[PDB]
Parts: C-alpha cells; structure tokens; sequence
C-alpha cells in the first residue's frame, strides 16, 4: 500500500529552515530551547507540546489559527528539533519536565495557562497541571497518554512490541535506523508528506547513534503497570485520579478518525468531566491531515473559555 502527496500543500508548504528561522533560542538551565513566540495578546498564553519523532514543527499549520485570539508558544522538547541537548544525556519523562518548567519560568506566563498536548507532550501538559492545579486555565489534548495501561480490556495487547523497544534489538532499531522518524511517522500520516515536510523531521536525527536517543527514551517511558517505570506509572497515576476529578477544568479532545489505538484513548479521555469531544480525519500525527480543521477547533474553544470566564 502506498500514499499520495496532498495536491495543494506545496502551495502554502513551510520548509524547516522557515520555520526554523521564525523561531527563537534561550538558554534554559545548562541548555537551550528552541521555541516559537506568536507574542501578540499576551494576557493568555497557549502553549503546544509535541511528542516523539516530531517538534514544534508539527504545529506549524496549526497555530495560525490561534494567534488572533492568545499568544502561542512553541517549544522543541530538550534533545528534539533545533533545541539544545539534556546536560546529562537523559531523556526520561523528568528530564523534559525540568527542562520544560524552567523555560516557563522565563516566558513572562500569565496567572493561568492554556495547554494543547499530543502523544507525550499531553503527558508533560498533564504533569505539569497536577503540579501546578491553580495554573491552568483549559486543556485541549489529543492522541495523549490519558492513564496507565493495567489490562487488555482497551489496549490490544502489546506486550511483545514493548518487549522488543526495551531490549538491544529495539535500542539498534532507533539509534541505528531511526525507526520512529523514517518509518513510524510517515506510517501514521495518511497523507504522503512533500520531501521537505519529512526533511525537517528528519533533520535533528540525521546522524546516526546517540542524538536519536530521545526517541528511544520516549517509548520506554511508557506507563505499563507491569514492567513499566514505576517512576512514570505514580506520575500518570496521580494526574489521571487528578483530571478525573477537575469539573471546573474546561477541556477539549480533539478525536483522530481511525485514529492511532484511537478506542484505548477516547476511553480514557471519556473519564474526565468537562470535555468537550470533537472530531478530525487522521491517525496518529493528525496535525499532518487536518491541521486547519484542528486549528478551527482549537480557537472555538479557547474563545469559549475566554467569554465565559469573562
Ligand atoms: O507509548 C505509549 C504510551 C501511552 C499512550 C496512551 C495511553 O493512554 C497510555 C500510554 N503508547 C504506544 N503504544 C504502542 C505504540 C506502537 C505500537 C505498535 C507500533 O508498530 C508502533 C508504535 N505506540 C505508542 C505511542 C503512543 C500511542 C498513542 C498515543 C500516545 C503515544
């Protein structure tokens, strides 16, 4: 089976170094993030987090929409896309959330946030929220890491392709193939991306080895109750008992049609009241399939949240 470039995207087609060059770098602890600042409206502050293979490159046709109504911050996660590298060379789920919260500190946030989170990123927005519950303003989340895995009764039963990622084999196929940059994420676009598209997710992990490292960590940080690090499992634990109970916390899921173990996810996010559920064609990296149905979402929410609080 193959897949067909979208007809009209070289059109309005933004390269990496385009986007690269609309983005700034600060230096975070003993690092640096590279980010994307729309800065105007600063009195709210939305800010997206990306996930695994990808980088704030993945919002690019998002965020348009958002600008007018709140500012938009767009990180690269430490290790990822044109971000500097973790001090110590780790990339567990802690390592992020250090690096993340100490680039907060110098952005100037308002007294409450509104975050938009995929895949691991919706993890660190999560963690983050359960930290810090008098800071957050509204979540909007997809294709996110709603709760542990504890049985077969959502999830189909993976236990053999979390085995492999843990072991040598699966350290071989990240750092010495790249697995989920060259094959993982062009699998779950249902568009076939420009060749620049791809270039820009492949750049930072061109190079073979331990640059690719994050991508490995991430997997690995999965929540499986059996075998999982039980490090993460508390932290996913607490914020998933944590969102379950957070009435007053107006959020938005954003559904991907078929989507990426799409039933697992929706069940989860069911689970916490004040969600309003909306719907987009895609599978797991919808922002590459619906990026402006997804904007348009997004901003009804958010000017939403914005009237009634008012
Ligand atoms: O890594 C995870 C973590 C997770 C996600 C959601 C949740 O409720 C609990 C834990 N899941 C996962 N589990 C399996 C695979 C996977 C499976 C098969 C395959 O060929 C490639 C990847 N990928 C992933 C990455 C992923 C999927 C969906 C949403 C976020 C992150």
């Amino acid at each position: 089976t193959s897949k067909v470039y979208d007809p009209e995207q070289r059109k309005r087609m933004i390269t990496g170094p385009q986007w690269w060059a609309r983005c700034k770098q600060m230096n975070v602890l003993d690092s640096f993030i590279n980010y994307y600042d729309s800065e105007k409206h600063a009195e709210n502050a939305v800010i997206f987090l990306h996930g695994n293979a990808t980088s704030s490159y993945l919002w690019r046709h998002v965020v348009p929409h958002i600008e007018p109504v709140a500012r938009c911050i767009i990180p690269d996660l430490i290790g990822m896309g044109k971000s500097g590298k973790s001090g110590n060379g780790s990339y567990r789920l802690l390592d992020h959330y250090k690096y993340l919260t100490a680039w907060f500190e110098l952005l100037n946030l308002p007294k409450k946030i509104i975050f938009v989170g995929h895949d691991f990123g919706a993890a660190l927005a999560f963690h983050y929220a359960y930290e810090h519950q008098d800071r957050i303003k509204a979540i909007v989340h997809m294709q996110s890491v709603v709760d542990v895995i504890e049985s077969w009764d959502e999830w189909p039963d993976i236990e053999e392709d979390i085995a492999l990622i843990k072991s040598e084999e699966g350290e071989k196929m990240v750092l010495e193939n790249n697995f989920f940059v060259e094959t993982v994420l062009p699998s779950k676009i249902m568009r076939k991306l420009e060749p620049e598209e791809f270039a820009a997710y492949l750049e930072p992990f061109k190079e073979k080895g331990e640059v690719r490292r994050p991508t490995l960590s991430w997997p690995r940080e999965i929540p499986l109750v059996k075998g999982g690090k039980p490090d993460v499992v508390q932290i996913v634990r607490n914020y998933n008992a944590y969102l379950r109970a957070s009435d007053d916390l107006p959020k938005l899921f954003i559904e991907s049609d078929p989507g990426f173990f799409s039933n697992a996810i929706v069940e989860g996010a069911k689970k916490f009241p004040n969600t309003e559920f909306v719907k987009v064609k895609g599978l797991h990296f919808l922002q590459e399939d619906a990026p402006d149905e997804m904007g348009k979402y997004i901003k009804s929410f958010v000017e939403r949240v914005l009237k009634n609080e008012q």
